[PDB]
């Protein structure tokens, strides 16, 4: 979404805006609905 899934932090996208973020540490970890679990 924001950062190009660099080393510092990691941002993964799935649905329209279900993406999430995960910093090197639990310091910054964005968790969105598990929409990626397309039924």
């Amino acid at each position: 979404n924001e950062e190009p899934l660099p080393e510092g932090w990691e941002i993964r996208y799935t649905r329209e805006g279900v993406r999430y973020f995960v910093d090197h540490n639990t310091r910054t970890t964005t968790f969105k609905d598990p929409r990626n679990g397309k039924s």
